[PDB]
């Protein structure tokens, strides 16, 4: 049912300077091809038609990336690189994108807040996605589709961590329900140590919100900032029932340098055009300091 | 010596696609750092003063990449990020950085050739640095000039390539000197089969031109830098070639590009163990 993904982008990349002074995070290739691309197709191939990316003045770079290129596709055309071609057309043909302004970075909920604007009345709910998470393979946002069809309101993601590796997320505070992947909201615990965790199920960066979360957001105390956990906080205290499908699946975190290379060997690992290569490169390489 | 460094950088990174499209090439980052700045680094400590880059219109984001950046220099010293503070200011230190555009990509020649204008009359002799090759340790544009004050003339650099491993190169036809790691150059040969390959010495993105390039550059038919330097050999002018013996990478496709990265990964504490383990699980699974 949901039309509109929501893409939050307005951080610098702190962990990624100095190259993000000039590059947007978002933008940064794994192998070969941005996380603005790869979020944005998981989010087509779930059955969005529009994405709103939110973003700084000096981030508006983004939007270009999903404009066409004809001169370029012109001299891929006739040099044959045919394959080329078709990658550089992938990203402006998935959907019709949109940047909302967030001029200061005030954080996530208000960067969801922020992109209130750019929705019309068909917008009954929003999936947003956190470039950082790749979550794989494709189709969470569909699984969580199916929790709000059956149970309405709004729907969160977790992964599945052992408690005393759980302690840098968000935790849920949880009931069972029928279905083993899918439990009731209470509430979420920021970064318990391992004994004060509720659950093992950690706060994902995948979210299927109801309309109501921004009557939410413009109700909820500012900080020093709009926490997105406060406003589903005040949606469950009122009675908007919130649940969470818990991802089976792998995972990539592209948030730190670190979790980026291991995004990009682990899928360049699966190229022909690139793995063989690189796995006997580093089975030597592991081998010395 | 020389103080004025060119660095190419107008061709797209066609292999980079679709990246290549919005994020200029040379600001890709190796681990956290682009590639413009590793080059940027090792001309400075090799005693360029000013660095020209070569770009096209929608890559000029490149220079401002060596500017200050006041406002984010402000908020990481309130944050106490002492160590990324660091990292921002390092490059805009580094030298005084002008741009030369190149209107449309005509190749490497041409790309050295538009940087004539940013010359000066104390640039005798201009450093050419591909920002796609990384030879590491820093200092093989030293030992070039080293070449250059004993002989004159120019100084080209290569890497010692088994016959059988280097027909994806250039290959230098060449004469000894009193130096092992120096040759004089007679030639070149474009991506020789193993039994026709003149030498084990691979051409390398490392130049130290004299200034007789630019009118070589102007004279050879359409550019290839090769071209202008065999024209410079015709006519005299002496060319010489340093063999590197260290290491080196290859950041001209993405394989090469994550062996630099994880190289230096490795090395780094905030990065090294758990990706040194992250890995041996890793290449033992499809
Ligand atoms: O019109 C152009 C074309 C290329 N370049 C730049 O020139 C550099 C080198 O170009 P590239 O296509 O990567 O050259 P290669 O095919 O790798 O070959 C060159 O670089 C090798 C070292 O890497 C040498 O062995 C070769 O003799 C030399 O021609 C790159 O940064 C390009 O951006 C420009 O600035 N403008
Ligand atoms: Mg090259």
């Amino acid at each position: 049912t949901f039309t509109t993904a929501i893409v939050p982008a307005a951080g610098l990349g702190t962990r990624f300077l100095p190259t993000t002074k000039s590059v947007p995070k978002e933008l940064l290739p794994v192998v070969d091809t941005p996380a603005i691309e790869l979020v944005a197709d998981e989010a087509r191939q779930a059955g969005a038609e529009r994405l709103v990316i939110v973003t700084s003045p000096a981030k508006q770079s983004i939007a270009a990336y999903f404009r066409p290129a004809p001169e370029l596709e012109r001299s891929l055309e006739e040099k044959g690189k045919t394959g080329q071609l078709a990658k550089i057309r992938r990203a402006p043909e998935l959907l019709e994108v949109e940047v909302a302004i967030q001029e200061q970075a005030l954080g996530l909920g208000h960067a969801v807040a922020c992109a209130e604007p750019n929705l019309g009345p068909e917008d009954d709910v929003v999936a947003v996605l956190l470039p950082d998470d790749l979550v794989l393979p494709h189709g969470i946002l569909e699984r969580m589709a199916k929790v709000r069809a059956e149970h309405g309101g709004s729907v969160l993601c977790a992964f599945d961590i052992p408690k005393e590796e759980i302690s840098a997320y968000g935790v849920f505070d949880v009931s069972d329900t029928d279905d083993a992947d899918v439990k009731r909201v209470h509430g979420m615990v920021e970064k318990p140590p391992a004994e004060q965790a509720p659950s093992t199920f950690a706060a994902a960066g995948r979210y299927l919100l109801d309309r109501a979360i921004f009557d939410a957001l413009r109700r909820i105390e500012p900080g020093a900032e709009l926490q997105l956990t406060d406003a589903v906080a005040l949606l469950i205290q009122e009675g908007h029932p919130v649940h969470v499908v818990v991802h089976r699946g792998d995972r990539h975190d592209l948030g730190n340098p670190g979790g980026f290379l291991r995004a990009a060997v682990d899928f360049a690992l699966q190229d022909p055009d690139y793995g063989p290569e690189l796995r006997a490169w580093l089975t030597d390489r592991i081998a010395r300091p």
